[PDB]
């Protein structure tokens, strides 16, 4: 996750997800092995003894519960920033692409176009990909959620601005306004 | 979902998660497309109105991001239904199977213990599968977890007797008793 090369991440990604399952269910049964063992010692020990040890991994068990969580969101978290990376820096190349239009005889009306879709399903990927995200938030944690909508509202609204903003620069370029609209 | 027949279900459940999130995706930009379109009015109305449009639309997609929410859990409990019908009916199998051990000539010490192995690594997928079921309650809703523990605490506890249970019969047969142990 530190280093890591090989270019497509759902690949990684769902390795480190894999291999931090192969971990955890490995450190997990050794306490419900050492809960086993444990209680059968309370066996023939007070009810009251019976009683705090199941209280004592009850509560072991809630340590790696969590210890997991907190590990698993730290996974999470790295992809969505790797992921957000990846779709700005796309986004940001179709633009000057799209932008590189296709201007020649004829204004290639067929690679203008080819390369708007390019913008387009882009920022949709976008949008698609901020709404996603968000429902986890909804659900999970919904006070998490309630904070950050302001914050995720305005990015919508910006890729709004900006995709119209990009088709509106066909009112720089006449002869494929019509022409490919 | 309500039929289905191919055996594997991991592949099924993917398939429906699929086509849950190409159903979602299409009602859910159709709101981003009906309010980009009504705040392109409430542009020249009311900064009271354009508030309203807002909290409108706002609100339709709490309304579908609620709809999908039940709509997948609908097909999550399934899933575990099924898989836990699975999970039971195959162990019970592995019973009679590692039941009909393997007596003839040399008890087929290496079938009794090839069927134990069955018993056993099935009866842990039961104890990993209740364990990671449970972690999403823990997590998701923090308080539905709460009231489930004491409930889901009895079944593994349920598999531990069992289990012990099932290899104490190797103290109705002696010949395999030092002889696989
Ligand atoms: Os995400
Ligand atoms: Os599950």
């Amino acid at each position: 996750l530190e280093t890591p090369g090989d270019e497509n991440e759902h690949a990684h990604f769902q390795k480190a997800k894999e291999r931090l399952e192969a971990k955890h269910r490995e450190r997990m049964s050794q306490v419900m092995r050492e809960w086993e063992e444990a209680e059968r010692q309370a066996k023939n020990l007070p009810k009251a003894d019976k009683k705090a040890v199941i209280q004592h991994f009850q509560e072991k068990v809630e340590s790696l519960e969590q210890e997991a969580a907190n590990e698993r969101q730290q996974l999470v978290e790295t992809h969505m920033a790797r992921v957000e990376a990846m779709l700005n820096d796309r986004r940001r190349l179709a633009l000057e692409n799209y932008i590189t239009a296709l201007q020649a005889v004829p204004p290639r009306p067929r690679h203008v176009f080819n390369m708007l879709k390019k913008y387009v399903r882009a920022e949709q990927k976008d949008r698609q990909h901020t709404l996603k995200h968000f429902e986890h938030v909804r659900m999970v944690d919904p006070k998490k959620a309630a904070q950050i909508r302001s914050q995720v509202m305005t990015h919508l609204r910006v890729i709004y601005e900006r995709m119209n903003q990009s088709l509106s620069l066909l009112y720089n370029v006449p002869a494929v306004a019509e022409e490919i609209q």
